[PDB]
């Protein structure tokens, strides 16, 4: 089983200089006949010629118009096609090939495939292998022409990367269309796609250079009229750029293409970006309001890699962050803007510290820049993709916006057309802050750390304050424990953003201030400080860090009321929440291995109770605010502060605090549920696409979280506000019917005229599959088998299979029983699965990340089920490398 090195990276001895294609498909194979144009490198020390080649059919195989004999000048074993090096030419020389593929039954959708009627290629990272013979790997640039022939009815619509430079007719009534693009790039951003596609269309024209862009997107016919808010978006992360990093784009042409069956969300393959259709398609009559962010972020996220990952783009593999973190990075910049809500950074945040936290303190935590790997599909992570992000957005916070944008256009302008490594950027970073700091002897050598470093720092604190003196003083430490990739953590460079409230009046105390922590503990002392602060620490979550503020729950309190910083109000409640949580459970365990037969539970605090009230109740405050502090922290962010997790107990831990603070607030629950309709719900847009309001969908955050606070509590004659709600226009509004719906006696007639609502939209059905999948019933096991027999079947749409279980997966109570029937469930899916798409069999895996953080007979359960997984003969690469690097074995 191959391991690759980052250390071990050296250049090729060879070069490609030019492709030529030519992709035929038929109705049962695909023939692709392939031209290479190559030449012998610097490097070179006449090696033999290796070729990367998975599942291809060899018809032919010639150097120089030359045929080539199987065995004696050629061995291929269906990865790799070896040309002995006494047949290799010494100079420029050209390798041509054709081979047989079958897009039709490749269900792993990667390489060239079909995705219901489209053709459609994912080649990113190492999928161009199994389409054609190449070097594959991203230093290794190309021009590309390419010639896509097909069934004209079947495929009337033909795309390839660059300009269409003919179209013509063939006989038997087929046609084909040439693409020649011109500029290098790596073979990992070719695309390809064939199908009875319709459009939508604009022009763009660009803010400096006045260039004219034409932008489509595409769907299959059925779902045409969900294309408008895509091209919205793609319009406006195109102004963004151009805004906010001084970037257009510099092709005539950019295509968007939705596919209903994809591994991910979407690939940025030059000119021709492909979509994830739930990433892409939406309407207000068929689709929930999270589609709208998320169709904003991944067109926005696609686009920005036009830049950073396209023309600035990999020498390696190992440098993924490098675009990935810095794409997130622009993506979050962009929507941030667009949104104008805090709750999308908040959002953000949320995702770290739960998913990407438990995946930093499991066995499977890696640094940004990982030191090895053996599987590439693997490799795509939310420590990669979200503390990458996290880390390109530190340097901002340290430089500040006008030396970042100088930072970071001396990145694009030295590296534009090249391939590039974490230390350019790194060092793009560096020569600002040297700018910044007003002397060439300042560095960022240290900020190097944080891309090979694993692991989730704590930041701690102490305080002292002298009356007489006016002098405040913050100590600070950090910590990161040893794990299998560092014995030894070495200090970060920490940029602790903070503010200083006065108690008294609310207000700020000093100006801007990021902290620069350096150290293993530093003293940051201030002077002039006319009364004892409230300290706002880490403003904006500015670093990726367990934060441990050291207030007490009256201070927490103050910020949450009174601070200015969003994240510092809304991690108080979070820390405030995590204080009871931890004394609650702590209680119910002690309660359960004594088998007391009495016992109490410190109740929640009555003051904190209060101040919940008091931002509910302000008509001024924002609604999506307002949903994050009547929600306790997400389970896998509590999971990372519990050895040990017994997941019945914190399940009651949960249930008594939320019983607490509904006993006190629940009217004012229903009373913001009832005035909250008129604007939550306003139809006056429903039917302009255009239109999209992220504080009217905020509202409907709420209203819909307050309302399964109401129906967990049978709130009384709350079931009327239910039917009600299930007659509403939006789908987020009458899902979440359903939803709540599940503690009462009118569950099943919701499932039935949700279903009826739901079926004949692909992805709304999907939403409806997920909605079922998490509901709050005794009987889901039972549910689960219905959905199984009656809707999912043998569906091998990724998109389906997730919905179905991924949801389920987070309930608490149920999916941890403690039969283990649970993880046998998932078990099964993820095996039945691997044996056609082992990415996504994988990506199924994602519960038993935390395995060895709970109970010791959940450990045990959870650990037989991997290991019967790993036992089964036909298991993939990529399942058995994930579950090896798991399990610790
Ligand atoms: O869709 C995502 N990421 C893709 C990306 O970065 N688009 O710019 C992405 C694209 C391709 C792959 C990928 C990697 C492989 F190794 C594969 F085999 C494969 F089929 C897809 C993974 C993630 C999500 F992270 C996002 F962006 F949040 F939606
Ligand atoms: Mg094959
Ligand atoms: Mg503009
Ligand atoms: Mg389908
Ligand atoms: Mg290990
Ligand atoms: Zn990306």
């Amino acid at each position: 089983p191959k391991i690759h090195y980052r250390k071990d990276y050296k250049p090729s001895g060879f070069i490609i200089n030019q492709v030529t294609l030519n992709i035929n498909i038929h109705d049962q194979e695909t023939i692709v006949r392939s031209v290479l144009d190559m030449d012998i490198s610097k490097h070179n020390v006449g090696e033999d010629l290796v070729f990367d080649g998975v599942g291809l059919k060899i018809n032919e195989i010639s150097i120089n118009n030359k045929k080539l004999v199987e065995g004696e000048e050629y061995t291929y074993d269906n990865e790799f096609l070896t040309i002995f090096s006494k047949f290799v030419p010494k100079s420029k020389f050209a390798f041509s090939s054709e081979v047989i593929i079958h897009p039709e039954t490749n269900y792993a959708l990667t390489g060239l495939y079909k995705s219901k009627n489209i053709i459609v290629s994912q080649c990113e990272a190492t999928g161009f292998r199994r389409i054609t013979f190449f070097i594959d790997r991203p230093d290794m640039m190309a021009k590309y022409d390419v010639t896509v022939t097909a069934d004209k009815e079947k495929y009337p619509v033909l795309l390839s990367n660059g300009d269409k430079v003919n179209e013509f007719e063939i006989p038997g009534g087929r046609h084909g269309a040439r693409f020649n693009d011109p500029p290098l790039k790596p073979c990992y951003l070719f695309a390809v796609v064939a199908g009875d596609l319709k459009h939508l269309s604009a022009t763009y024209i660009t803010k400096y250079t006045k260039k004219k862009v034409e932008l489509y997107v595409f769907s299959e016919e059925k779902y045409v009229s969900k294309l408008q808010w895509a091209l919205e978006c793609l319009k406006k992360s195109m102004a963004f750029d151009e805004d906010y990093f001084g970037l257009e784009y510099d092709l005539s042409r950019l295509n968007l293409v939705a596919v209903s069956d994809f591994n991910v969300g979407a690939m940025e393959n030059k000119g021709l970006n492909i979509f994830n259709a739930n990433s892409l398609l939406a309407s207000k009559k068929n689709s929930i309001d999270f589609s709208y962010a998320r169709i904003l972020t991944v067109v926005g996220h696609e686009y920005f890699h036009q830049y950073t990952g396209n023309r600035v783009t990999l020498r390696d593999w190992f440098q993924l962050t490098l675009k990935e973190g810095l794409t997130v990075h622009r993506e979050n910049l962009f929507s941030e803007e667009m949104t104008k809500t805090v709750t999308t950074r908040l959002s953000h945040v949320d995702l770290l510290r739960s998913v990407q936290f438990l995946e930093d303190s499991s066995p499977l935590s890696h640094p940004i820049r990982p030191e090895s790997y053996v599987s590439m599909e693997n490799f795509y992570t939310t420590t990669v993709y979200d503390k990458g992000s996290e880390v390109m957005r530190m340097y901002l916070t340290i430089l500040g916006e006008e030396y970042y944008k100088k930072g970071f256009d001396i990145y694009i302008k030295k590296n534009d057309g090249n391939t590039a490594t974490c230390e350019d950027f790194n060092y793009a970073m560096e020569q600002a802050y040297k700018m910044k700091k007003a002397d060439n002897s300042a560095n960022l050598n240290q900020y190097l750390l944080w891309f090979s470093q694993s692991g989730t720092p704590h930041v701690s604190f102490k305080y002292n304050y002298d009356a007489e003196k006016k002098q405040y003083s913050i100590h600070v430490n950090q910590y990161t424990k040893p794990d299998e990739n560092q014995k030894e953590k070495k200090p970060l460079f920490i940029p602790i953003s903070v503010g200083l409230i006065n108690p008294e009046n609310g207000k700020e105390m000093i100006s801007q201030t990021t902290l620069e922590l350096t150290k293993e503990s530093d003293t940051f002392v201030f002077n002039n400080i006319a009364v004892k602060p409230i300290p706002s620490l880490f403003r904006g979550f500015s670093a990726p860090v367990y934060i441990e503020d050291q207030l007490t729950d009256e201070e927490r309190i103050l910020l949450l009321k009174y601070d200015s910083d969003a994240f510092v109000r809304y991690n108080s409640c979070t820390n405030i929440y995590m204080k009871q949580i931890l004394m609650n459970y702590n209680e119910f365990l002690k309660a359960k291995n004594e088998k007391l037969e009495s016992f109490q539970l410190t109740p929640v605090n009555a003051q904190f109770i209060d101040a919940i009230k008091y931002l509910l109740e302000d008509p001024h405050a924002d609604a999506g605010f307002k949903s994050y502090i009547v929600s306790l922290p997400q389970d896998r962010y509590i999971i990372n502060f519990v050895s040990n997790l017994d997941t019945d107990v914190l399940a009651d831990t949960k249930e008594y605090i939320y019983k607490q603070i509904g006993d006190k607030l629940n009217d004012v629950y229903y009373k913001m549920f009832k005035s909250l309709e008129a604007k939550a719900d306003d139809l006056t847009y429903f039917n302009d696409e255009s239109h999209v309001d992220f504080d009217q969908m905020n509202m409907r955050t709420l209203r819909n979280t307050l309302l399964s606070l109401l129906s967990k509590a049978q709130y009384p004659n709350i079931l009327n506000e239910i039917i009600e709600h299930s007659k509403s226009p939006y789908p987020s509004n009458w899902l979440t019917s359903l939803s709540v719906s599940a503690y009462f006696d009118k569950y099943f007639e919701l499932y039935d005229k949700t279903y009826k609502l739901s079926k004949d939209d692909e992805l709304l059905l999907q939403e409806w599959l997920k909605t079922v999948s998490r509901s709050d019933r005794k009987d889901i096991y039972e549910i689960l088998k219905k959905l199984e027999n009656e809707v999912l079947k043998d569906s091998k749409n990724p998109n389906d299979i997730r919905a179905v279980y991924l949801p389920f997966t987070n309930n608490l109570r149920r999916f941890h029983d403690i039969s283990g029937k649970g993880y046998k469930l998932i078990a099964e899916v993820i095996t039945k699965t691997d044996k056609f798409n082992p990415m996504v069999a994988t990506q199924l895996c994602e519960p038993f990340k935390l395995w060895n953080k709970l109970d010791t007979k959940r450990q045990e359960l959870m650990l037989n089920e991997m290991n019967t997984m790993l036992q089964e003969p036909q298991i993939s690469n990529n399942l058995k490398e994930y579950l090896l690097r798991l399990t610790n074995k």
